[PDB]
């Protein structure tokens, strides 16, 4: 049994600046046998869904010394988080018909030879695509960032940049449900309005239509900010610092403003601010409890979640690109292949 | 019974910029009564020593929104940290002959109406001047920032800037004795040699003499920096950031390179904070007076056992205080800057 296997490859490395669709290429002639090798310690996956995540951009650029994650290889498939089904296994922990999530290939089928970086999916009542984000890497990020790095108290005043992004939207809800005052910022009036209507943010604003970020935060935060969940960085951070309260905390998840400086750092001393970067890579020990908490929320309908869904691998390169441009409304997902039988969608 | 009471006053609020002598004025006509007001709850001090501290400059500028500390008032005496003797008292916890340290006037005698924010000195055997730095506010800063903010572990690689100053020279010794590798920067060869010889730092470097701070740190930290005790701010900070290890910590104690700039340096590589999982944490010694006792016990014993070294830079007479404060931002001070206002009755102590 030998089948077609479409692939998406890094065409070439790219310099400083912005990725483009043409940095990738779809190849359709390749094939793959539908068993694992004898004597292997591997899992063969039919790839169902793929996440486009902002961090992927970094991996298109060549690094002499190892950044946290290895660079993509020219002529080799793009990889990143996704969800898959075991077509075959020669590793004990995974059986034919199991569903998993983790780093897989941007292709129809992945022979994973490092199976220990996969996680079996225990709730199949939930749409599998959620394990690309809310129940995946993205949710875990929100969860660790917020509960751990921000040390929040019932009553504190929370600001979240890229609030309409996948992490941001989950942070915002965790925080409102913690008894916090929550304000997010975004790139669209469409998204500002989702933050308030769908996601239950107390206020929200479009950063692009604000000529003074510092005064912008002032209107929303008359007594200052306690907790900045930071996805953006740059002049946004300057403005947050200006507006931060005694003993404020900044969780430095990302600085997306910087992928494709700050002048008032000294305010950290006299306001006794804690600024701390964190990486969800270091925190997989918290997954299982994180999983049960967020599963309960969904079943209970105490959390809302929006996915931006694209259909088919060949659509993956533009979706990834749109992500960088803020074209995604909700967590960007690509459907490589839907598993058979069932939700409904509009 | 009335005496002469010299005072240094703030003449005018100043703009963003460097301060100058002529921002303060000496006034020698003033007089003071040597008994607290009747019906008061107060302590009159004869002031013996004053500390020159960098945060003092910020107070010379008007601020519309309150900071941690209140501005100076023009035409009112400058105030800061010092050491005084109780001359008279209508407050029970303070008696005549008691020596104290706290916030006092830049003057010969101060009538303290909030005696609650005074510390009585229990160890009069140690030179009183130490309670302006090592056993005062400054010593506690080193203690809290290093032992608490830095979360150090044996073997860690520690970088301290303004390492030959009041705070840094102490932090380095804490760090050395904690079992850490310790490197400092200072603004001269004199300082550098002090760091290596007197203070036991593993390495030191004259930062004014490095064309590349990033590469300078790379020389001393071939495996990178675990902990950085931030006294300085500015491009040293970025150079540290580039050189910092995974899970590195930065205790933002102060950023003195910035205090006299109308326009502050931008730091450009904060992003590293993410992939290196760094904590950059500011703190204020004012919120930590709770720690004093454990700290005082620990440090008085170190001093008594000569297990910690300490250099003061002494300037004689209240009159030389303005120039001494100004000298801090050019790094004239070599050790902790102290001004001797009036040296207590009873010293029989030699120096060079
Ligand atoms: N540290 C970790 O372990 C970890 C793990 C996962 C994710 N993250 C980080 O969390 C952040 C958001 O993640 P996500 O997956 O939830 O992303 P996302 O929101 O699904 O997508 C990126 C969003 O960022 C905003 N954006 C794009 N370019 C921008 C610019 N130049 N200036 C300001 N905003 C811009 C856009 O929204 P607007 O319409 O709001 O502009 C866009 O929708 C990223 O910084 C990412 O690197 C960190
Ligand atoms: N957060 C708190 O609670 C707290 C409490 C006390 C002190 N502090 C801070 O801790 C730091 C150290 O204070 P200290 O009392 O120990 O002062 P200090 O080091 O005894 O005196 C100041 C020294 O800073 C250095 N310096 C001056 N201008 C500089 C510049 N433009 N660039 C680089 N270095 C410069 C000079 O030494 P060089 O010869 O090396 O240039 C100068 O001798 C200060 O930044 C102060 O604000 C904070
Ligand atoms: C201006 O910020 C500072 C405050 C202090 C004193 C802090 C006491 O808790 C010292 C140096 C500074 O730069």
């Amino acid at each position: 049994v030998v089948v077609v296997n479409k692939q998406v490859l890094l065409k070439h490395f790219i310099p400083e600046g912005a990725p483009k669709e043409t940095d990738m290429e779809l190849v359709t002639t390749g094939t793959i046998r539908l068993r694992v090798p004898e004597g292997s310690n591997a899992v063969l996956l039919k790839n169902l869904y793929l996440s486009c995540d902002p961090y992927m951009r970094m991996r298109m650029t060549k690094h002499e010394e190892a950044s946290y994650v290895d660079d993509f290889v020219p002529g080799a498939p793009i990889t990143g988080f996704g969800v898959g089904k075991v077509v075959d296994s020669s590793h004990p922990d995974f059986k034919t018909g199991d569903y998993v999530w983790g780093l897989i290939g941007w292709e129809e089928y992945s022979l994973i030879t490092k199976p220990q970086g996969l996680f079996k999916i225990h709730h199949t009542e939930i749409p599998l695509s959620y394990y690309t984000g809310i129940l995946g890497m993205v949710g875990l990020t929100a969860y660790v960032g917020f509960y751990d790095i921000c040390s929040p108290k019932k009553g504190e005043r929370v600001f979240v940049s890229a609030a309409a992004g996948a992490v941001g939207q989950i942070v915002g809800q965790f925080a409102k449900q913690f008894g916090c005052y929550v304000v997010g910022s975004a790139g669209s009036d469409e998204k500002v309005n989702l933050l308030k209507t769908k996601f239950g943010f107390d206020e929200a604003f479009n950063y692009k239509k604000e000529p003074d970020l510092t005064k912008a935060l002032k209107r929303y935060f008359p007594e200052g900010i306690d907790i900045y969940f930071e996805n953006v960085g740059g002049p946004m951070l300057e403005a947050v610092l200006h507006n931060m309260r005694i003993k404020g905390r900044i969780a430095a998840c990302g600085m997306i403003s910087q992928y494709n400086g700050v002048h008032n750092l000294f305010l950290i001393v006299g306001k006794r601010i804690r600024l701390e970067g964190f990486l969800v890579f270091d925190h997989y020990g918290s997954y299982p409890e994180f999983e049960e908490k967020v599963v309960q929320l969904i079943k209970e309908e105490k959390i809302k979640y929006l996915e931006d869904i694209v259909e088919g691998l060949e659509n993956a390169p533009a979706a990834l690109i749109g992500l960088f441009e803020g074209r995604n409304v909700g967590k960007q997902v690509v459907v490589v292949s839907r598993e058979k039988g069932h939700h409904h969608h509009h």
